[PDB]
């Protein structure tokens, strides 16, 4: 009887049942306690292995993994602190859906609560953040192979979305010749093994049924509302909305096309707002709203009724309208929702976000991080994705840029954390294997710095651009006290990222004009390698552009 | 009734509630929800601020600081996953004692699971970790300051040792003029704003009575095994034991001088073990103990008696011996259980120590990571004090060098994570003002890299030996299996410090040979800034020199 | 490897365990997952024995013999809502310190959540009631009995005070020949097994300090407030209030002969209140305090100084006083403290106090509960114990009656339950042996009915009060909405408990005036059995009286 190969045989039950339910990617941190799992993996030819030494960059890069892939996606850290650093990837997971299956070893139940090294309390450390949680028993053959797969199968089955934390105790030897120890207990399963489908088929589906009064309010004076939804979602939304001839307000994630752009500015304009007055209905498909001027628009509108469309499950108005919250694939939802041709009812709105528009294009010229924000769309790979960063950049493209229809919109918008964007992003990378353009600010890509290494290994070019405003300058839009802003909010650091990019091998360029970003791009795109591109500029100029076109366009 | 006024006036009543239980240093992350705390501690004259952008490394920060200071040491930061960061310092501290207090703003009520941006579950979120937990409720004038001030002085009087999370919603508005709202709700609490005291005195003291036995025992043979504590302690329990006549066993993080050094080697001895086996009782000082060798022997020793004195509480005997659990200052402990002059029992075990460490001795020419272990007393500043990393750094130094008694000693071992080292360091260093010689390994230096920021400000001339051995060369020690070792294991990154030493203004050098090495140090103690010394040696020769002179010594 | 033989070793070292620690009592309910514990203390000569058939009954007998006897008393329940049962008992020990041993037998992991039936899940199902909870893992061998026993050992020896909650999978077979499995892991232990200490012996004391400012203090003007403490601690309560000159505000609970009696009524009346602002500091031992003048005064109250002494831990003043908390044995406490004799301060309240008992007196013939209230000190059995139950019983004792120093009073007065009471008074006087008068109300005897199933077995006469007054008319004293009062909140249940006497062979009497009462009691203090006494009272004759004496004395 090895414990250790009996440690090994378990394990391989846990990987082997997660390959039934998509998990394909597994992020993997080193250590010694959870060899049983880390080496069933290993040997598992389902899987692609990533790694990484920073425990919370590995949750952030299984995050983009899942974010893109939209499949579950498995995470193997050792026990101790390796397991806490999971917690902030978790907990966005458990706002925005991304299905991360969290292995985390851990000591067996003789050694908690008595001083050992490296050994602390594990189950339920996360709290109410995952969806599901298992805290797997010391293993013994005393419990047959089919319990184990099935409380795995049961939960990824009915795992409508967000995290797992299985946590799994080993006792040691960890190590050892591996015997017959656990075979008969494995074989047990049967041809289970030879199988492509779960032991335990459970996976029912958690759906809102059809609107019987929607031929009634498709009739009414509406808006639509688009949040984050994927490519395809931001296409079909647009098209049944104009058909509706309802007017589209469309988040930066939205990926509509915003046929209204510049909604953070000219939501600020008192006829926009008035004519909204008129709308007896608002259906919002997705959520996550990104701009300011909307998530006033959206607090303070009284329709009859306001509806949120979203696979996302609980309350996604938070201003807590009476009306209806519909969980559905937004794509399903349309189909059973369809739209009939109605002449569109606004007639001021569509004029004031044209002049908006043009008030943005009046100022393209200075090199500033709005009009890197207005003008990103040039910088956009062909048949790529944009990942956008927290704080300034993503408020920024959502107030001043038009981004086109269907080009895929990657983010970080359920908590809004700026702890784990880079290795985010290379994820969200790896998973499409798509040329990928990255923007973050300062802080951010100091927080991540290490994830850098990640970066290292891109299958298709990735653009890096730090904007370097030397702090956090969403402060210095925020009313803070001039006393205090610099040490305690804006928090200037006073580097740059040359020697940064140096250290893991990336191409740098820090351009000074358009030109030389252009150049830089031009170069960025020739071979599947990461380059950063630092953007300096002036620490409130962006803020204070964005003020300045808020009141210009309210004044229209 | 500005809300945002008594918000301010909310939170002042708890920092300064805080200054009356010794709170001295806060670390303070940016943000917008977290503003009434941040600006009341600003104001609060009271206080040492630091700041840092990564909440990870701003908990590390604290820890070293309240490892170092034994104070108390207050944390804010704002809503999210930024309080999910906290995680990995607050687990250390309930391991180890430290005293955190970790204010961390939360959204109202209002707006939770409701789609709100940057709104979580944060009541409960650690789990048991806190060793006190309290929940704010939404502020009030309603609800009197003497609660308030009250619940927090419970928390804070009964806190004898770990952290405590203190979760602070706001409502906005956040800004705006402090008028009178909230002042005579204030002013209900007297002259206790100036007064130095809390509000309700709730100290009870947590100790163990005098053993009424202990002239019985200590006439016995017994072994006296001392793990981490303070330096004074070190010097008393080395001069307790030699009067009692028992052989001590002195753990690198004991700062008892080691008078039986190499234990990690001669306990491989079986002369060793057999004489060890004549001992009745085991009294051991402290806990963490660091040697694998020392690991094994307490293991598998069997005494009459196994006491465990020490200031933490639970079980710190992972062997669980028939016993016991004695909760005491050491140093109180030793005067109240003074020895008795008596003649030294061990015969062979003193032997067995000096010819271990001189057959390190006999290999301390090579320019490797052991040597630099064996050797580091000759590197130690004067009037200063050493931070160990985790891995072998830390293992090394206990295995092959002899720390002189009462020089600081300072460490991370409660779960020995390698994803703080670099910014409690820095904290070590703040709180003392002492000259620091930090070491870690390349692994732990790419998780905390960001820290380097915090290491352009100490007080006092900071030496940071980062030891390159490309990987976490602890896992060439397990026997993995060669063919997923280096993939799944050691992940060795395959980088240099030169340029994030440089991107951080921080003094750099690669020596070659001893006398480089010398030459660095003296540069780096001339002023007070961090020095980044890398060490580039060979991926396994520290390892398995370790091995050899554990073979050796047993053979002997 | 017989299943069933380990489990009863697994137990059997569990209950061993208790005995160490002076587990004396043990109160077992019926069922099979049971059966490794229930046996296992069944063979166990160390314990006493209690069975019930309601595990929320037997609670309450485990928590009335943990309150007399001031030692940790075991409970064995078996899997299922049987566990939940246990919640109330449990509760109210977290809050006035019974230390009930809560062993809670379950299913083995493998049978949790899959339909099984009597299959709950079960760890941490009483969320932070108990002060400690276990969460014992699967039976195996694997985990040697040292491990266990030390758990055990940690969790009894650090108790103060409250519950532990010990959760006991057990797999089947339960049943079957008891052969030698697990008897050498069993012997591992060595001669622990004819010990009478502890296998780790973890015992810290939690005491507060020597207040170093007493002598100051005690010169100053104080009060006294004595809430519930031992009998022996209300005599030198009242001996040490005495030789301070301080007025003593003695509660039912205090046992110290109120000097100044009907405080209820006295602290009504505008000159106590003006002569005790006066007051620089307020002393008060013992929590819980009953009456609602004496909770208005204590919450309008403002000395310079608030101490609660008491051997309870956390704050006790829901007034949240700036002052002190003092966690110690009261009579400790006093014995650190000591008084020296000064000149009374008090010339308004004894006057107050003496004319407020007078009214009291001046009514005392009529044959209703208020009478039967505050002659009650006439009626207690010599040599004897009081059980007071909840509601208006304890408030009209409390408010009329003058209960001698030193004699025993025993309530569940933490939160004031009704659901327990004649189980627990069967627990208050199987612990002592003592005569015993236990004094409910209607309502309460039908919540705790079929108690009188335990009240055919005490070893002393114990007379049950049951005051029917025909509902909870505690609601009659409330502002209560008359149009809603009876069904929403007296609820008359009209019935009455001649035939709930005869169904358990008790002897019953209804006493028609004063004489019978006597009579009844005569006959009931003469053989050791239970005898229902029922004393039928108009519904709101109580209430009103109590209100007229307020307001009367509150005229004087
Ligand atoms: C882990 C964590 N901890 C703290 C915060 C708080 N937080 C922000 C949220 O408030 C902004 C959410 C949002 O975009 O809506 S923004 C921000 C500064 C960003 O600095 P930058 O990269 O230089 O970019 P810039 O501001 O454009 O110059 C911080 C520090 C956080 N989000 N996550
Ligand atoms: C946050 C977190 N996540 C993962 C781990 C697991 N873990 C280790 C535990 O074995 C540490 C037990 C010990 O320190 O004795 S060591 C180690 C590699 C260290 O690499 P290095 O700095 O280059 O040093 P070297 O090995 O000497 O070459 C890892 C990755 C962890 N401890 N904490
Ligand atoms: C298990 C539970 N559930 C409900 C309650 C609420 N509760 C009470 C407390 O609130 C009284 C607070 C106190 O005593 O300080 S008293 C009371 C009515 C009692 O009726 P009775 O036995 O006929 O006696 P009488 O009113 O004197 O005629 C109820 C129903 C409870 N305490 N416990
Ligand atoms: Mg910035
Ligand atoms: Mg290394
Ligand atoms: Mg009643």
């Amino acid at each position: 009887m090895s414990v250790s190969a009996f440690n090994r045989r378990w394990a391989a039950v846990i990987l082997e049942a997660l390959t039934r339910h998509g998990v394909r990617h597994i992020c993997i941190a080193p250590g010694s306690r959870s060899t049983p799992l880390t080496l069933a993996a290993a040997e598992n030819s389902a899987f692609i292995h990533h790694t990484h030494f920073d425990e919370r960059g590995l949750g952030h890069l299984a995050l983009g993994l899942a974010k893109v892939s939209k499949q579950p996606v498995a995470v193997i850290v050792t026990s101790g602190t390796a397991v806490a650093n999971l917690y902030p990837a978790l907990i966005e997971a458990g706002l925005t859906g991304e299905k991360l299956i969290l292995l985390t070893a851990d000591r067996p139940p003789e050694l908690i609560d008595c001083g050992a090294n490296q050994a602390i309390r594990q189950p339920g450390m996360f709290a109410s953040h995952p969806t599901h949680s298992i805290s797997l028993p010391r293993p013994t053959q005393d419990i047959p192979a089919r319990w184990l797969v099935s409380t795995i199968d049961h939960a990824l089955g009915t795992l409508h979305a967000g995290g797992v934390h299985i946590n799994c105790p080993f006792a040691e030897p960890l190590y050892g010749e591996m015997d017959d120890t656990g075979l008969s207990w494995q074989q047990r399963l049967g041809d289970w093994w030879q199988d492509d489908k779960p032991w335990l088929r459970e996976a029912p589906r958690l759906e809102s049924e059809k609107q019987r009064d929607w031929f009634f309010w498709r009739q009414k004076r509406g808006v639509v509302v688009a949040g984050r939804m994927s490519a395809e979602e931001g296409k079909k939304v647009a098209l049944w909305a104009q058909t509706l001839g309802w007017p589209l307000i469309g988040d930066v994630l939205s990926q509509t096309g915003q046929p209204l752009p510049c909604a953070d500015l000219w939501l600020g304009n008192a006829k926009a707002t008035s004519e909204l007055q008129q709308a007896q209905i608002v259906v919002q498909l997705g959520s996550s709203l990104t701009g300011k001027r909307l998530l006033q628009w959206q607090a303070s509108c009284e329709p009859e009724e306001y509806w949120i469309v979203d696979d996302i499950e609980g309350r996604l108005d938070p201003a807590h309208h009476r009306g209806r919250r519909l969980i559905a694939n937004i794509a399903d939802w349309l189909e059973l929702h369809p739209a009939e041709k109605r002449q569109p009812w606004c007639v001021e709105i569509p004029r004031l976000a044209e002049q908006a528009m043009q008030a943005v294009i009046a100022r393209r010229d200075a090199f500033g991080e709005a009009q890197l924000a207005h003008r990103i769309c040039d910088y956009l790979p062909e048949q790529g994705q944009l990942f956008v960063g927290n704080s300034l950049v993503v408020k920024l493209i959502d107030a001043l840029s038009q981004l086109p229809a269907g080009y895929p919109v990657y983010s970080n918008r359920g908590a809004s954390g700026i702890d784990g964007l880079l290795s985010t992003a290379a994820g969200v990378q790896r998973a499409s294997g798509k040329p990928t353009l990255a923007i973050v600010g300062d802080l951010s890509a100091l927080y991540d710095l290490n994830a850098l290494a990640l970066l290292r290994q891109v299958s298709a070019p990735l653009v890096l651009i730090v904007v370097n405003n030397n702090g956090g300058q969403i402060f210095s839009l925020l009313p803070t006290p001039q006393s205090e802003r610099e040490r305690f909010y804006l928090m200037p650091q006073n580097v740059h990222f040359e020697h940064a990019a140096a250290m893991f091998e990336l191409k740098y360029h820090r351009p000074q004009n358009w030109q030389e970003l252009e150049t830089a791009f031009a170069d960025a795109w020739r071979t599947p390698t990461t380059t950063v591109i630092e953007m300096v500029v002036n620490d409130t100029d962006g803020a204070q552009t964005l003020q300045q076109l808020l009141a210009q366009v309210s004044h229209l």
